[PDB]
């Protein structure tokens, strides 16, 4: 059943140093970037910033928000959650 990853796909997004994060994948504008190969464009709501991630960093939103969607100190953390569950694909400019 599963595919794989596509734009607007909800996950929590692992970085070193940093606590399980709520993000989406997202879209490549085009004359945007791209990211490298086998890697995607992952959102981090709260923070608002990007990284490019590869799949063994991304777990799907919805089997591990009761693991991972708890509030957290880390700046932006309880934020991100607020718009992962609210209005996860808004334009954050
Ligand atoms: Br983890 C996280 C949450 N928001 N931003 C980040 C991040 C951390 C490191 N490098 C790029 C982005």
């Amino acid at each position: 059943m599963p595919h794989a990853f596509k734009p607007g796909d909800l996950v929590f997004a692992k970085m070193k140093g940093y606590p399980h994060w709520p993000a989406r994948i997202d879209d490549i504008a085009d004359g945007a970037v791209k990211p490298p190969p086998n890697k995607y464009p992952i959102f981090f709501f709260g923070t608002h910033e990007t990284a490019f991630l590869g799949p063994k960093d991304l777990f799907p939103y919805d089997k591990c928000k009761d693991k991972y969607g708890k509030p957290n100190k880390r700046k932006g953390f309880n934020e991100g959650l607020w718009e992962i569950q609210n209005n996860p694909h808004a334009s954050y400019s």
